[PDB]
């Protein structure tokens, strides 16, 4: 067990018991990750950062839930096969490229092939496994995706691997320091 890991999860109830899937109001989106290390540092920063234009929808929607209901961001990294986790979205985009702040919630990988059955009929009935960064998913199918990530069994997690993402991250901070360093 690394040390940071057990600080994160003495502040942050991940996985929890009972979460309620069967939400009365909200927006949820597809969140897809460039890398495991951009999910690594969000969980453990508690901040994301999309593109420009994903950013936009995202800090318009949350802007649009005031006091009416949550946003959810369900994550999976790029080319991955599996969900990895999802975080509730807690402020708006701040533009000093941007960020917000996110609140995990569930840190777990649940297999594409638990949610595909899952068809989003604002995306061409495309399976939601299939989405696009910021895709919005309707909220019926929302329910029936966060019922399956919350109750799933799962066996991985990205924090696995903890000790291995930090190790990771420090060098590559050496590796940019010295790179700065000659120039």
């Amino acid at each position: 067990s690394h040390p940071v890991l057990e600080k994160l999860k003495a502040a942050h109830s991940y996985n929890p018991k009972e979460f309620e899937w069967n939400l009365k109001s909200g927006r949820v989106f597809i969140i897809k990750s460039y890398s495991e290390d951009d999910i690594h540092r969000s969980i453990k920063y508690s901040i994301w950062c999309s593109t420009e234009h994903g950013n936009k929808r995202l800090d318009s929607a949350f802007r649009c839930m005031s006091s009416k209901g949550p946003v959810y961001l369900l994550f999976s990294v790029n080319g991955s096969g599996h969900f990895c986790g999802v975080a509730e979205m807690k402020s708006p985009v701040d533009y000093n490229k941007g960020k917000f702040d996110v609140q995990w919630i569930f840190v777990k990988d649940v297999p594409n092939n638990q949610l595909r059955h899952i068809r989003l009929e604002n995306n061409d009935n495309k399976p939601v496994t299939n989405s696009r960064d910021t895709q919005e998913v309707p909220l019926e199918k929302a329910k029936q995706v966060l019922k399956i990530i919350s109750s799933y069994k799962h066996t991985t997690s990205i924090f696995d691997d903890f000790a291995h993402y930090e190790k990771r991250q420090e060098e590559e901070e050496v590796v940019r320091k010295e790179r700065q360093s000659r120039n």
